[PDB]
């Protein structure tokens, strides 16, 4: 009674594994997987089987692989016994003879097609599933790994690598069949109320925790912005703010992300791309024109730069979408005297944008790569303070650009998803133009909230297990930030959940 | 066959547990522990056995103790059958008869006095060690618990408490006698290098990691700041910077810190806390000159404000400790044209600390009290760029007050553990002029660093067990915050390690 798990590489959303007898796509990575994860053995006087149907034994030309022994699946096949590495048994059921006996084999892998995919499952033979979960689906296939059975459960799930443009996971799904610390802190929050800090950062229940049965191994970094959501679910204290909706509120809270084999877009609701890539740039030009989006047509900025509002706040002079001094007058403009958004502004003010690529490229390893948004003289001006306050950037050893934010406040069903993945775009902006590769995205929460009109919505978000990441590449090299366009930008595998529809508290 | 366990409350330094023949403190919640912990049972049907010498029986007015059956050893009691709950045996080895028989004894724990625990450890007959580790130790103890033997290892240690403004912590010491996620991740980690991002953050080996025994339970909040240090140890990058002392880098950490039942004063080194408040003052006044600093006998802004290090910047024609706009100037007087130390600024700038605190008390769910540092126009004047860039304040729903600061640079040596009890000092006095509680701190971190020429201080420092935070009082109630003095400031409960040279680069 051994081990028995299966090794397959399937597309993210039809399951796809072959066409015309190979794959569908060239993977050197994920070979080196199979082989590694095959090999992997505690015994050194014992081989791993691998059990697969004929017609994969032809798709790897007939050959043994290294140190393993290959089982193969066939009614025609001889059996063969010159080759003591490759076996031939007459149906699945018969070839688990390496339960019954042969203490030689250790561990057992199903790798093979999907008749033999179908009839492990069937049979109820599998213990473990290793899926590689790959991003690629408007191809043809005629091979698919079966449907998997209720009984598994995942629990790995790691971070999203790129090969030729091509997103990938890695996953782990197991058949459902010290203490005295733990009680230890139990009690002493009983004792203690909300005097043990541990009481005010409570663990999230798991009818709010997202696919629950991965404990250990959250790898995936979308995990950093469904597990906040959790969390604010869980210890999100009832709040009252400006607007009429209330909050649930919580002061403290941090994102990584990866960018080197990735692109932050979250895959479990459709993020509009397009509108947070138009509002990148909108900061870079300098521009607090809020027709100029309305033009494109992005209205994010409607409802901050509308009369009823402007008159609202103290700025009825202001004119209908003139938003004042705000993200990218203080990017390119920083203390300079605002008027309107018609005037002229080329010389005015502290040109943070450009000193900054300036210095990114000139000192790279120089600790004040700083852009910064809050203004205490600006603030009474502004149609709204900046959330996105305060970014340093940092130039790695190995040419890559990591990028640190401070938010102030972050409505994390809305402007969160737009802020991780405009400063990810920006990041990538500035590696270019500085002639370095994207690196990390940390994003320092203060004020991180849910609105209450918001709680059905995120809930069915928090219901979807997440998808590996796309891929996010530029078509052509600028010679200044300002000239990107978005036409030059290319999404490459982004396969997304439905699109959420909710509603900006004004 | 089952667990024996001693509960005692020791001084942190000395380890005393009594004076003449009682408790030398008087911890309410620690008697709750000694309840909650000596009750834990598995079995509704079986009860635990406390044993425990005759004074110590004598000190709770030799009555039963409910739901549990109390083992007094003695040479001279008569063993009486009357009272069910309290036997007793002639010696400590026949007492452990509970093991040999007596089903309905689940669990046994040691309470004696250091008579009893002196040879409960000599005897070699206790599992565990549930130690209340309380900060008093310049008072008189005639009972102590004896020395924890080597062959004990902590594996938890909670967070700072506070009774009548005394500090304790909670540890648990044990004696020494999945897999498929490990080996995936591993696996993975083999394929891809530093592609990888769990590459780029590897766990600190055991080695730098500060009493490694503690796995799970890392709850003491100085190892937010001990295990920062690992983790650049780990994974610092070797750079050069602005000084001739390079450092090993990191970029995006954070710390967090609670306020309410301690104060983050770090013990694994003596740190000068007077140095820190008279800083701290200094900036809350809005002073800029680095004499005053020097005349009250403080010297940490003397390197950067000496002739020729103010020539070498570009700042020749600046008085010798000119420090120029700084800290306390961009709190007092934003964007005030600055001349020098000795001109009158009342009225110039904007005075952002006076803001932050009317807002702190007039509209307290404000999500905008920030204080910024971070001024583009002033950076050329200064004598050095902010370092703690940008903090925003936060009211809880239970009025405590919360603050979030954003470091740009950190150096984890000598700036950090300033850092970190400067902020929660401001934190505290915002707090009382505004009437609420402390609340929490938490640090973000972008250039996280250790200079190499603190490299063996800083091993040092990390062989270290910490003990538990001081308290922090003040003695009167200010009318406004800029009347704190040196005098008002009580530091309850200090016992730190020596104190560790480290010199500042310059
Ligand atoms: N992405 C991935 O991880 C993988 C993809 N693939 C791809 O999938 C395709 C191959 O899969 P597939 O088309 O299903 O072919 P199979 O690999 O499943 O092989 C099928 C053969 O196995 C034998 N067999 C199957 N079931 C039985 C049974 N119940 N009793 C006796 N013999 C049986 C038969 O051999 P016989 O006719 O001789 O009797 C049958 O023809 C290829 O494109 C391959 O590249 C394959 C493996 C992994
Ligand atoms: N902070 C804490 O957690 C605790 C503190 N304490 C404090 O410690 C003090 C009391 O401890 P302590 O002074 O050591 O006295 P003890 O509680 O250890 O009691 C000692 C008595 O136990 C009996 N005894 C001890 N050893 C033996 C033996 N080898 N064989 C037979 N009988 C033995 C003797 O009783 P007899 O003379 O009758 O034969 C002896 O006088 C008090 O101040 C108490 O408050 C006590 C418990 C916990
Ligand atoms: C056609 N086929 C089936 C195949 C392909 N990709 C997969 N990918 C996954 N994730 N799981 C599978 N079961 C799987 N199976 C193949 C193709 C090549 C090798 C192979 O050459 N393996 C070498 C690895 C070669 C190298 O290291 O790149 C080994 O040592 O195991 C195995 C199976
Ligand atoms: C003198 N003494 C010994 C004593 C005192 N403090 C300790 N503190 C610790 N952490 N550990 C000990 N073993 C310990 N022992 C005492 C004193 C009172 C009680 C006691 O009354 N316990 C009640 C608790 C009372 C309450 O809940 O406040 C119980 O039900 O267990 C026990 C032991
Ligand atoms: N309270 C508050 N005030 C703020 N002022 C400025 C912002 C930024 C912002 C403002 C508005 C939006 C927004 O509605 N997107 C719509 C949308 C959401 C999900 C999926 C797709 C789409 C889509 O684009 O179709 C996003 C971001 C902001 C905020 O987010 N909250
Ligand atoms: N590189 C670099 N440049 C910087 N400029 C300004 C600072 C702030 C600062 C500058 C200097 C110190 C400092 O030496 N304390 C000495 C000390 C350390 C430990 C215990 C006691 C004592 C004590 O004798 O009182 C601390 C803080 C700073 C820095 O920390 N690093
Ligand atoms: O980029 C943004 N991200 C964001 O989260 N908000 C939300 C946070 C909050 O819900 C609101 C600001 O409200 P307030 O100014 O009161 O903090 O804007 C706005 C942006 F522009
Ligand atoms: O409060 C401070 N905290 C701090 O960490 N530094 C250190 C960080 C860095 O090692 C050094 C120089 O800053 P820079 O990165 O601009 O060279 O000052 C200085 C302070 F004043």
């Amino acid at each position: 009674e051994k081990n028995v798990s299966i090794v397959v590489a399937a597309s993210v959303l039809s399951s796809g594994i072959g066409i015309n007898g190979q794959l569908p796509w060239s993977i050197s990575e994920d070979l080196k997987f199979f082989s590694k994860i095959t090999n992997n053995k505690c015994d050194s006087n014992k081989k791993n089987a691998l059990i697969m149907g004929r017609k994969t034994w032809d798709s790897i030309g007939r050959r043994p692989l290294k140190n393993r022994i290959i089982v193969v699946i066939s009614s025609s096949l001889p059996q063969d016994e010159a080759d003591p590495n490759v076996v031939v048994f007459r149906n699945l059921e018969d070839s688990i003879e390496n339960l019954m006996n042969d203490d030689s084999i250790e561990n057992i892998f199903v790798c093979g097609g999907e008749s033999i995919y179908r009839d492990a499952l069937k049979d109820n033979f599998v213990d473990r599933i290793y899926l590689t979960r790959v991003a690629l689906e408007d191809i043809e296939f005629d091979t698919y790994f079966p449907e998997i059975p209720e009984t598994f459960l995942p629990v790995y799930m790691s971070q999203t690598f790129c090969t030729k443009n091509i997103s990938y996971d890695f996953m782990i799904f197991e058949k459902q069949e010290l203490k005295s610390i733990d009680d230890t802190v139990d009690l002493l929050g009983e004792i203690f109320g909300i005097r043990k800090m541990g009481n005010r950062h409570k663990f999230p229940k798991e009818e709010i925790y997202n696919t629950p049965s991965i404990r250990f191994g959250r790898e995936h970094y979308e995990f950093q912005y469904l597990d906040l959501l959790s969390r604010v679910l869980e210890n999100g204290a009832y709040r009252e703010n400006r607007t009429g909706i209330s909050t649930y509120s919580i002061f403290g809270q941090m994102m990584r992300f990866d960018m080197r084999e990735s692109f932050p877009l979250l895959t479990t609701k459709k993020v509009a791309i397009r509108s947070i890539f138009e509002e990148l740039i909108w900061f870079i030009k300098g521009d607090t024109n809020g027709n100029h989006l309305i033009e494109k047509k992005v209205y994010i900025w409607s409802g901050n730069g509308s009369k009823e509002y402007l008159e609202r706040i103290g700025l009825g002079h202001r004119e209908e979408n003139d938003l004042g001094p705000i993200y990218g007058f203080q990017w390119r403009h920083y203390n300079g005297e605002y008027k309107t958004m018609h005037d002229d502004y080329t010389g005015v003010g502290v040109d943070q944008l450009a000193k900054l690529i300036e210095t990114l490229k000139n000192n790279p390893k120089d600790r004040r790569h700083i852009l910064t948004a809050w203004n205490p003289s600006a603030l009474s001006q502004m149609a709204l303070p900046p959330c996105h306050v305060l970014s340093q950037y940092y130039v790695t050893n190995d040419n890559c650009l990591s990028c640190n934010l401070y938010q102030r406040s972050c409505d994390l069903g809305l402007g969160s998803p737009f802020n991780i993945a405009s400063y990810a775009i920006l990041t990538m902006m500035l590696a270019q133009v500085c002639g370095y590769e994207p690196g990390e995205l940390a994003i320092f929460i203060g004020d991180a909230h849910i609105y209450e009109n918001h709680l059905t919505q995120l809930k069915e978000q928090l219901s979807r297990t997440p998808r590996p990441f796309p891929q996010l590449k530029f078509k052509r090299k600028v010679e200044n930030i300002e000239d990107f366009k978005w036409e030059d930008i290319e999404l490459i595998g982004y396969y997304p959940y439905p699109t959420i529809k909710m509603d900006m508290a004004v």
